[PDB]
Order: C-alpha cells, then structure tokens, then sequence
C-alpha cells in the first residue's frame, strides 16, 4: 500500500503532467515505442511509424497519448480504491486488444523515465518511490482482473 505522504507525491507530479498531457503523453509513448518496438504493433494507425519524427507528427500517437495519461491519472487520484474503473479497462486489453501484463510494466519504465527527466525536482527519490509503488498496485490489481476474465496468454 501507498500512505497519504506517498499518494500526495504521486498527485503532485501527475497534476505537473496533465498541465501538458499531450507532450508527456509523446515522450512516453515514443519512448515506450523505442525500448520496446514490439509494442508499436499493437496500433494499427501505426504499421507505418518508423523514425522518431514520424512519431512525433503522428497526430494519432498523440491523441493516443492523452488517452492514457487522463486514464491513468484518473486512476491514480483513486488513491488505491480504483476496482471499478479497472474492470472495463481489463476488460478492453485484455480481451480486444490482447495486451500482456508485460507492456504494462514497459509503460511503467517509461513513465518514470520520462517524468525523471522531466521534473526533476518534483520528481526525486522518494517522488519516484511512491510512483512506483503507485504504478504496481495499479498493474497487480489489472493482472487480478485479467485472470479473472481467465486472461491466459
């Protein structure tokens, strides 16, 4: 669990993200894109995207940009009590577009990554220690909702 100290970290920094979601939504996802490519085929609007300035015109990879962090941010303002905003997200993933659990933890690495290099000094050691914490109860609580759709890849 995450205290109130730890949650109050994580919602200062995110309320810094959505104060420019689609820039940070960009670098995040392009930076997920370029760890792991395997990742980019789960968009069909990018069978095409190769270079990182393609990326960064995309249009789509922005919209899809913003889709996520408003997600996410949503989620994480739920302080922990988020199952029922989980439930149509798993449901979504795990069954129309397949996503593994794995991918989750990419986007996690890019996340602080991105944030790291982003706010340095709203993002410190312990910043990054709560987001952590933050994004793992946020991914055990998915893969909870994916076995039980019988989310078995």
């Amino acid at each position: 669990v995450l205290s109130e100290g730890e949650w109050q970290l994580v919602l200062h920094v995110w309320a810094k993200v959505e104060a420019d979601v689609a820039g940070h939504g960009q670098d995040i996802l392009i930076r997920l894109f370029k760890s792991h490519p395997e990742t980019l085929e789960k968009f069909d609007r990018f069978k095409h995207l190769k270079t990182e300035a393609e990326m960064k015109a995309s249009e789509d990879l922005k919209k899809h940009g913003v889709t996520v962090l408003t997600a996410l941010g949503a989620i994480l303002k739920k302080k922990g009590h988020h199952e029922a905003e989980l439930k149509p997200l798993a449901q979504s993933h795990a069954t129309k577009h397949k996503i593994p659990i794995k991918y989750l933890e990419f986007i996690s690495e890019a996340i602080i990554h991105v944030l790291h290099s982003r706010h340095p000094g709203d993002f410190g050691a312990d910043a990054q220690g709560a987001m952590n914490k933050a994004l793992e109860l946020f991914r055990k609580d998915i893969a909870a909702k994916y076995k039980e759709l019988g989310y078995q890849g």
